[PDB]
């Protein structure tokens, strides 16, 4: 079935001590949260650059790891019920703020933690290229040869396209019908390796270290061993959802190449550019992509989406 | 009287030839803004770097200037009435299209223009150090001494903290009462120079160059010299306003350490920590506080502010 | 069905600023010819070197990158209708032109815009290396596993043999029918990626910038932001058509040492080598070998070609 | 049907002299033990480094072998009956120790050489990249696409989890029952090409160059071309088999991230996370995991192990 998505963001020093931290403490974290039985997998993303649409964005590029001063993360957590999510930092709390935090020396801005429904998906399992005589094997063993799927290599070996989209209010049917036809014909495109709409339900006050007065100070006097009140979060989930609504279409590719050609063509082939039209028709704000590297990750979660 | 702020921001590379933009390009986009009577001053700032709070931002200084790989922009224009920066931006898109899009190829993310009303100000008129000794002599032959203010010295010769604030909705009422209560209490603070409160009213489609379709390509496809269609801007001001509420609580201060300490008064000082406290608890995000250089302004838009 | 193509050609100056511009330019010049319903795609090449056929271009290698001052490129756009090319020129005049002319800072000879017809293809479509399998998997479940291609990566990841060849008048029957039986006996050649024959029709003049008298003026004299007069053309694309009659042979391999031994079949296989000494003797020019990298394309050309 | 493994250990000083000599005398011992009908095969390592689960073990990391002073080797030879490596030892001892004995020079510690059973395979045949299309065709014309193997590469092109477990007293058939269970849920991680489990059974004496006091004092006097008493070993195989019970989890992976993760399934994904649980209540000791490079192999083993 479709899980619940929670991403944590924050952006942080780019220097080895954040990537060394990111070494011990991350797995340290993701068995924490394996605590719970409604965890059902992870994808963590370090922001590798932005696609700069021409010279729209003339100052990006897709790599700028080389000369950026700052490292955006985006951990994907994938739940069966999004409730799961705030029950497992509560359940869990002494572990995950005292982990969480001590990556604070290294913190610029965050950490935030909306959460998502997934609307749309068409994902692939994940498979190393050593997999695919199995997979294929398997497959018209049991008659299903139109299940084999794309080659999606985990573990940093494929990058990411995040489009960032926010919509007008009382547009969000149009663009979502839109959107879903766009990428049923994107899928099209050389070194397409799936996407997912995913659609802002709200945010996770404990998980974006965003508490009440007590809580906020907890934070700011914190040894580093003492944990905030996590009953003092003052907001539900979806009492912070946005408006107007945001929505992240996440399309995975097989290089960066791919990404920026694949991605094109809703822009360079007419027929996808009339469809695609419809969706820029709605939005606010976007479409804003950043480019991402799927590093670290349970890739089991593809499992349970596609059961 | 309070004058609508809108709130030009931008992230363009680190780097001289965005410097060298910044000053010939910025100099003409304001004085084509100044050909509409609705304008009342401007106050541009780069950002320089991160309040850390203590260690809760470990990453962050407030100079982060020679480390950064980007540059922030934060461009204050002031009017009387919001629809006359609409009008400004739609009378004069010619100039204004061509000169803002020249600053593609150094732009990372931007721009994005958030519109403000101001719902509480306790600004003075800038005065350089040459200045007080005049200022001094004509509020006591006017026979207001009260009227004297601190001395605010122009063109990057003070800085800035912007604390962004979003609040849970339902929670406005006391969010604003206690942020005056804070602020009013606040201007003992050493080195004080001013402080306002920013308050979300929407987002102006055209300055953030957020279009339908049809002008999304002719941004995405322009040489420089042709226009996007100024028609094609698919929502008014108040459809993009954010729900959660989104406040700026601007502070000016007479150094980075008058700030430091200074904003820190609302921790440190007990009578002062309680009542920012019903501040903190109304929050769905922040605080979280840019530091910022007023490098290029027109400082007669306090004299507006204050008749 | 099989499309037109049209091919810009140019000589620029082999410096990082040119390639910079093919990266922010080149994007907006293929967005804005996509505004046209008859446009199916592009794939655009630059030079790399030049097939030596032994020493008979002792001077010359197949990958000259790292020694040459300038850089050849032939930009592929595919048409449903060569008049469609045409049209879509004048129709957005204003953007082309001024994006097209921007080129000019580094420009040594051109453009130049034969176009052509396709009077023989074999091409696939192209494929990453990951989409192989669901592509395998697919063509078995419709029963058409002799559907299954051989792998032709996008995006720089193959190259191209641009053999140009003149014919004597008199003689193209011979030539098309002879060529036709050689690629048809070529592509069991290791690495063979396919192969198309393309057969002048004409030369676009406004495409090559070629006007009268008033238009060249305005092109001299440009500041880069007036259109010279595009109905200032003297010659329609077929008055331009050259005799003798000019075609390009266009075979793709996977790797330059596939397509250095397998164009060599022509001339190391005796039953082929008979076969093409029949294209032999029908030249006036040729066969002269370019070796090209597809490194910018719209892969979805093969499928209009292919349905 | 499944052999016994005899693995000798040893510690020797990194250094390119002792690769020197794995190089020379390394397929001489393969090829004396080759000489004996019950030898069914052999698989080589060097250990590259040690799994830092997180950071419990933070001065290790995956790959040490850019830093480590030593070398470990673990030399496993494949046997249809554990009897035929002690008799293989014996009939060509005059070879074999002097062989073995030349690698004293470089020796720290060893060499030890416990004897095994394997009480679960999931080992597939190696194959390389080249082989998989041939490997395919004739699975499908026997009717088996279900035996067709991941590509488990031969010669260095894989990696291996090593991970020494030893359990408490009356506690194996527990441990036997859920590591199976384990391991059978594992091999559904990406890159997982196989896992085997190994149960100690005894040590060899005559491989571990332990004697009584008269060959003792032979080994210690040797100028390199004297024999030690075989028969003054003092102890039969299962006389030093150990209690705790000691067992290795063998487990292959495409890579070592490939390796990180999918060992690491067994403590992310909660249903795997519940089953091996029951492997962790069972433990005295572990689990340590070795990371090793097979990289000198006799890949017939698993022929015989698969049939
Ligand atoms: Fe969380
Ligand atoms: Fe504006
Ligand atoms: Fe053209
Ligand atoms: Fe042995």
């Amino acid at each position: 079935p479709k899980p619940y998505v929670a991403i944590n963001m924050a952006e942080l020093k780019n220097e080895p001590k954040t990537f060394e931290m990111f070494a011990s403490v991350g797995p340290k974290v993701c068995m924490v949260t394996a605590r719970h039985p409604g965890f059902v997998g992870f994808q963590n993303h370090i922001q590798i650059g932005i696609l700069p649409f021409g010279n729209r964005y003339g100052g990006a590029k897709m790599d700028m790891t080389k000369e950026s001063s700052t490292v955006r993360v985006l951990q994907y957590t994938f739940w069966k019920d999004w409730k799961d999510h705030e029950e497992m930092h509560r359940q869990n709390w002494s572990y995950l703020f005292r982990l969480c935090y001590s990556c604070a020396s290294q913190m610029i801005w965050g950490p935030w933690e909306p959460i998502y429904e997934i609307i749309y998906a068409n994902m692939p399992i994940n498979t190393e290229m050593t997999d695919f005589t199995a997979v294929v094997g398997k497959k018209f063993a049991e008659g299903k040869p139109l299940d084999i799927p794309v080659i999606s290599q985990p573990y940093g070996k494929r990058v990411v396209a995040f489009a960032e989209h926010s919509v007008i209010p009382g547009k969000e049917k149009q663009f979502e019908d839109a959107i879903v036809r766009t990428l049923e014909m994107l899928k099209k495109a050389p070194g397409f390796l799936g996407a997912m709409v995913l659609k802002e339900i709200g945010v996770s006050g404990i998980g974006s270290m965003q508490f009440g007065a007590k809580g906020f100070h907890q934070v700011l006097e914190n040894p580093g061993s003492l944990e905030p009140d996590p009953n003092n979060v003052m907001y539900s989930v979806p009492e912070a959802k946005n408006t107007p609504q945001q929505y992240i279409v996440h399309v995975e590719w097989a290089n960066t190449d791919a990404l920026m050609f694949g991605m094109g063509r809703v822009l360079l082939y007419p027929e996808l550019r009339q469809v695609h039209d419809e969706v820029l028709d709605t939005l606010v704000y976007g479409p804003y992509i950043r480019i991402l590297n799927p590093m670290m990750e349970g890739t089991f979660w593809r499992e349970y989406l596609n059961e």
